[PDB]
């Protein structure tokens, strides 16, 4: 049989993805927090998300050994920019990164058939993240960003400083 | 032996740069204080950094009183302006005037090779104040001051206002 | 060009600092795969797969103390490849100590060699920084 | 000749033991010179002074567990002269640490080889004393 | 795969070896009961360890039964003496089978490779008891016996009441 | 003034003499510990005494460093034997050592000429420790060690027992 094989590697490959997810928001927290950039809210919005991506793939640790798999870790490859441009163009990339995470996300449970629904719980999650990121683009494109650097100042304040 | 004559001198001349810079900040807070210029919360920024810097001051002065050394005090000179121009303008200032006084408290902590490492915890809130100095000419300058006059009104409600 | 805050951080710190980042992320993914090993019902071993859990915890927080550092002396932050570590199955319990002792002596004889470079460059701010971020890291028990 | 306890204890052992009585002797007086030298007012740091001389009372423990498990097998024990530290100033409080280092991962690279030959001349005893010995001096706090 | 009946075959030897044991002390204890022979405390501590060594073999027992391995008794041999001669001899002759009891113990273990370490609790106290009748067997010998029967009788009071 | 570098090197030849004692009565308690000596109270004996003369060393660390000097460590050497060959022989020697560490001791404070009488606590009890290894040296010699190895048993028993 082939499944185990299958289900092993796809969580092998999900956890490699879920911890470069938790790179990419730390590499946005710390661009927000130059003193060049100087968002504070920002930063602590992807901090809190990048730990949130990291205990998923503990989770996924955790998994694969209950399922009495092997974990296999690979390179966690760096993120593709230093420099994020924008409050904007930061949200438009988590948003961009989310989805496809979430495709792969889908297929370890669409092989998974599985009895307990593992990951399901997770995978429920990225979809509210999905909406959320979403509403951040819009408002910000509504209120003038990139290039308007009041915009991201008042976003920061008013809707990421709850 | 001519370090206790350095190192007396040394801080003879910060007591002198800290006093000076409380004297900056003074000048700086009134000026939001004005009628025509109208900033409350800088106004707040200012005289309470004000007030630091002569805290130091003191701190200086009972330390050389410790080191056994002689308290030399010279004129206070007034600051370079009386029209401070705009919020952005004095965040500059402020900015550019701590970096230089950073700079000479180095050199005395750099001659000192002290066994206590006297100053040096002040030395270090320093490289606070610049890197906030820093977030605030950013947002500032992002947000389109100084000729924004909304920009600064808003700066002032809502990064000085906590 | 160059950033406002900067003042007195040398170029050579600023790239002695985004190596360090690395450094702690390698260590901390090197724990977090041993800390798994002893989770596996092969092994079993539960104090060591809290132990390391923990020490992987505590070299990421290092590194985001060290990214902070940076940013807050206008140097600019570069992150590489976390690169995988090198091995799965780590045999024995033992034979992990001894994988932990070589890193955890890689990891602090590169800190000292950023102290090091401190103090060449006479820049008391990092200098400090390090030596009480290198006596934590050893003495906080 | 030979002892009448003597059983699977090669003579390879009874010589790596008696290396590693010395070297934690060694050990033992080198944290307490540095211990008395962050005693002298020069330097007054009572913390890193009460630090090293708990760490020099511990390491001359460890040599007399190490004897008496000699003495437990039939081994015979030799003891050869604990060399002087090699500094008395030990100048900084870090550079103490940095020293430290390099002893405190000597001496536990000389135990894992210890564990190395245990394991080569079957010696589950010698083997089981060692690794719980290691993980204690490590995981202890 | 050849392991399991041969971890299943040394425990079931090692059973024999320690029941055999323990009918060793036995029947030394009940030599230092005769009137002729009279020494209390080697008769306790004989009887003493002869329980030590058949808590050991269930333990064994016990420990055959969890790995899913079938006890395979053996008649328990008659110990090579009926009368052990000298309190001296019977030492000599407890640390001669001790060795050889711990020698196909470790043999034992050298084919477990076990995750759970099983016996090697019991292994470990075996060296004990080897140093300690070394220790006995000295000091009688320094001090006369067998031939000095006051060596025996002050050794019985000295070393072995308490 | 040839007294501060001259009370600085007794001092540190006095912390090398009593280390070298702690090393001395180290090695001579586990010779007692042999499997073929087996002299319990014997070893108990010398361990103790072997963390005496340790105690006293640091005494005289912490001594010179209030004095102002500096410590000088020198090589502890091994001590003259590996086998002690018998109980009074152990002894013997202790007396002997502990006699030549009390004439160097002497010069310590006969050069002091101290206000505070420093060491001379610590001087006072090497002469309690000489009475006693002569009386121990006495009791052994009388009972017929050391070739009667029943006198050492006994003296291990009765002696040091307490
Ligand atoms: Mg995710
Ligand atoms: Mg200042
Ligand atoms: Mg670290
Ligand atoms: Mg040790
Ligand atoms: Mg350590
Ligand atoms: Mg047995
Ligand atoms: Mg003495």
């Amino acid at each position: 049989q082939n499944y185990h094989q299958d289900s092993e590697a796809a969580i092998n490959r999900q956890i490699n993805l879920e911890l470069y997810a938790s790179y990419v928001y730390l590499s946005m927290s710390y661009y927000f927090d130059r003193d060049d950039v100087a968002l504070k809210n920002f930063a602590k919005y992807f901090l809190h998300q990048s730990h949130e991506e990291r205990e998923h793939a503990e989770k996924l640790m955790k998994l694969q050994n209950q399922r009495g798999g092997r974990i296999f870790l690979q390179d966690i490859k760096k993120p593709d920019a230093d420099d994020w441009e924008s409050g904007l163009n930061a949200m438009e990339a988590a948003l961009h990164l989310e989805k496809n995470v979430n495709q792969s996300l889908l297929e370890l449970h669409k092989l998974a058939t599985d009895k307990n629904d593992p990951h399901l719980a997770d995978f429920i999650e990225t979809h509210y993240l999905i909406k959320e990121l979403g509403c951040h683009v819009t408002n910000l494109r509504k209120m003038g960003a990139p290039e308007s650097g009041l915009a991201e100042y008042l976003f920061d304040k008013h809707t990421l400083g709850d």
